[PDB]
């Protein structure tokens, strides 16, 4: 039972969460010139754009044949959170006429790889910055929607505009209680516990988890944070932190009994202190306020983890604008 918005989709109408019923409009794409290639994905190509018409910058998302299924949820998704704080906003979606080859529309953020933007942030960078995914999260949450992959690379910053944005909204999914989900989903070293022992019953607890890896990696200077090799051995990087006293006690409450593979692998460890972690690198910026943060995200317990409403109101953000 989600603390925040558990019973979100319940009281909104079937329309807004029954995306394979969408009717989508796809509109001519003449009016985006398509420039520099500035990503590349699994199944798309991204472009930096301009909307020749509305005298606008854009990223023009170029999809390799994908069932609409995946591509009518992440419009539905898109269109169900604008104006969101934070939220990529979707601005068309176009087909080509000839082709066939959908395209989705999105506002441009000026991003810089996290590898080389990161090291340049300051002790209140990483609060402002942290404090926006957070507003983003809670705001997706409230409109009944997991992102299941936030990561560095799923975040845009225009640093010198002071703009973030949550992109990736493809692995977004819809809460209803009681559905059983797909546990492939997010990348490994920011999945969850909950997706490492198979719990297909996980919930929008499952973004902190990975949000508390992504400020452990900025403020810890150790991105991945876990690095395991496997989904299996990313569980034991995990307990070889948090400690495996925590894990059993999980695994018993939501009655999960690990597979042949893991008992032998996983060892007994002891939890390590956050303190363990610091560095001649990182002490500057790993204070005392931000581990507390840390140690209220990266909990097994999915149910007893910081909500981003919650982890709004901590201490390290002192913002009053
Ligand atoms: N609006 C944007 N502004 C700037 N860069 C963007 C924008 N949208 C996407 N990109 C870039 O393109 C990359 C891939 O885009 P995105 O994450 O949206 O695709 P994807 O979900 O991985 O693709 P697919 O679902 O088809 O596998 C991003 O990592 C980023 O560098
Ligand atoms: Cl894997």
């Amino acid at each position: 039972i989600p603390k925040f918005y558990a019973d979100v989709n319940i009281h909104k109408p079937k329309e807004y969460y029954d995306y394979d019923n969408l009717e989508l409009q796809w509109n001519k794409p003449n009016r985006y010139e398509i420039m520099k290639k500035i990503g590349r994905g699994k199944y798309s190509e991204v472009f930096n754009g301009y909307d020749t018409e509305c005298n606008r910058p854009c990223a023009i998302k170029v999809l390799k044949p994908v069932k609409k299924k995946k591509i009518k949820r992440e419009i539905k998704i898109l269109q169900n959170l604008n104006g969101g704080p934070n939220i990529i906003k979707l601005l068309d979606i176009v087909k080509d006429p000839v082709t066939k080859t959908p395209s989705l529309i999105f506002e441009y953020i000026n991003n810089i790889d996290f590898k080389t933007l990161y090291p340049k942030f300051t002790d209140k960078d990483i609060r402002y910055y942290i404090y926006q995914i957070l507003k983003a999260l809670d705001y997706c949450h409230s409109q009944g929607i997991m992102h299941r992959d936030v990561k560095p690379h799923n975040i845009m910053i225009d640093h010198e505009n002071r703009q973030i944005r949550l992109i990736s909204w493809g692995l977004a999914e819809f809460y209803h209680p009681g559905q059983e989900y797909n546990v492939r989903v997010a990348s490994r070293y920011y999945k969850g516990p909950e997706l490492l022992i198979d719990l297909q019953l996980y919930d929008y607890s499952l973004d902190i988890w990975s949000l508390g890896c992504m400020l452990a990696g900025m403020i810890f200077k150790k991105e991945p944070f876990f690095c395991g090799h496997d989904n299996y051995d990313q569980l034991v990087k995990i307990a070889k932190v948090l400690g495996t006293e925590d894990l059993h006690a999980y695994l018993k409450k939501y009655n999960i009994k690990l597979k042949p593979h893991y008992l032998n692998i996983l060892g007994e460890y002891e939890r390590k202190p956050w303190s363990h972690f610091l560095t001649q690198s990182n002490i500057d910026i790993a204070k005392d306020e931000v581990i507390d943060l840390i140690d209220k995200m990266l909990i097994y317990d999915h149910a007893k983890r910081i909500a981003p409403k919650e982890a709004m109101e901590h201490p390290y953000f002192r913002e009053v604008r």
